């Protein structure tokens, strides 16, 4: 159940680096159908005759390219920086903030040129030493889920643990997290996991690990020594969800029974959407009974971006109330870091 692709597309320019080649090694040896890509900004030829076709096929493709743009975006609130190891995601959730951010590029594409990457990085950390900088690796992917191909995040979080003021973070939904288990962190990298209630897990997130397969994987990171932290998003008021919530946080403290739980973080994000991401779910997950009505909602205007719905003030208080009071129930002493 780890991803493997269908389809793999290779820049010329990544068989210059030893991850191009080895990957390029390991496909061919897989017999996995390969291609070459002139930039990995614009892949050509993947299959099927319509769009949602097309979108499917997309996330079954691995594109293995150059980061070429050095600059790191910026990752407020989970951290100063996105660092870029990945963009994509072998994932359905019928939510995904991807489906507009990544709209017209749906496939897996992965960065060979760690040495810049990591040299970018530091200068970064340089830049604001002796303050900490943190970097957020999963801004626009899985990248865990992927990492089992590439062990490019464990590069990424050995880089992090030998600098003095750099950490890392990200999360993800998926379990196969046992290559990254002997990194070695030195304490500078949280290991977060997405959960949600019973509802938004069995409806909206398939192609992803089970809430089970999740914690199974956070027993196995926590026990490896890293930060552990949950992300509780996309906080959603399906019908019920006030025990629905209530339900996942005793759930959550079942599956983490005799842990050391010192020093976790929850990290809480309300559903939010843009106009152009409504149509895009409808035709791209036409049978979901995911609720898109924004008379539900109010709209909070873009600064740089384009605006998003999200609920309104009144019930957006509810959530943050309800999540901390269940956190504080369950979690004594853990830190929620932010609500949005
Ligand atoms: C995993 C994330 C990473 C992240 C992504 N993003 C960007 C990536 C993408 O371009 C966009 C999607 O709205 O959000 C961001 O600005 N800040 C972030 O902290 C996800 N997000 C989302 C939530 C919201 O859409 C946006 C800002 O809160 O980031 C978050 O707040 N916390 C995280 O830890
Ligand atoms: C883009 Se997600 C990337 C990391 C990884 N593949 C993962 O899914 O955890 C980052 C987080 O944001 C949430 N999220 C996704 N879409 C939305 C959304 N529309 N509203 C509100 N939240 C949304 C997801 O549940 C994640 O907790
Ligand atoms: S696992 Fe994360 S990035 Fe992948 S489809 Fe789901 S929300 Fe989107």
């Amino acid at each position: 159940k780890p991803f493997v692709p269908k389809l793999v597309y290779f820049e010329p320019e990544a068989l210059s680096y030893p991850l191009g080649k080895e990957l390029y090694e390991k496909f061919t040896q897989m017999g996995i159908k390969i291609r070459e890509t002139t930039s990995h900004n614009q892949v050509r030829g993947i299959p099927g005759e319509t769009e949602l076709a097309r979108y499917r096929n997309a996330k079954s493709t691995l594109v293995v390219g150059v980061r070429r743009t050095l600059k790191f975006d910026s990752s407020k609130p989970s951290a100063e920086y996105a660092i870029p190891l990945a963009t994509g995601c072998m994932g359905h959730c019928h939510y995904c903030y991807l489906q507009t951010t990544l709209g017209s590029k749906p496939y897996i594409r992965v960065y060979v040129n760690l040495d810049d990457i990591f040299a970018q990085a530091q200068k970064y950390i340089n830049e604001r030493a002796p303050e900490i900088t943190r970097f957020e690796a999963a801004c626009t992917s899985d990248i865990v889920g992927i990492d089992h191909l590439t062990h490019s995040l464990k590069k990424a979080i050995e880089f992090i643990g030998a600098t003095d003021y750099g950490r890392l973070r990200f999360v993800t939904k998926y379990e196969h997290v046992d290559h990254l288990l002997d990194a070695r962190h030195n304490g500078k990298t949280r290991f977060r996991f997405s959960i949600n209630s019973r509802y938004v897990i069995n409806h909206f997130e398939p192609g992803t690990s089970s809430f089970d397969g999740r914690l199974a994987a956070a027993r196995k990171v926590a026990g490896a020594g890293y930060k552990l932290g949950f992300v509780v998003a996309p906080i959603y008021r399906h019908e019920g969800w006030e025990r629905g919530y209530f339900e996942l946080f005793q759930e959550l403290a079942r599956q983490l029974e005799g842990m050391d739980l010192s020093d976790l973080t929850f990290e809480l994000i309300q559903h939010r959407f843009t106009k152009p991401a409504k149509r895009v779910i409808e035709q791209r997950y036409p049978k979901t009974r995911l609720d898109l009505d924004e008379t539900k909602r109010k709209y909070k205007w873009g600064r740089y971006g384009i605006g998003k719905y999200v609920y309104r003030d009144e019930e957006a208080k509810e959530l943050e109330d309800t999540m901390r009071r269940y956190i504080e129930q369950f979690f004594p002493g853990a830190y929620v870091q932010y609500f949005t």
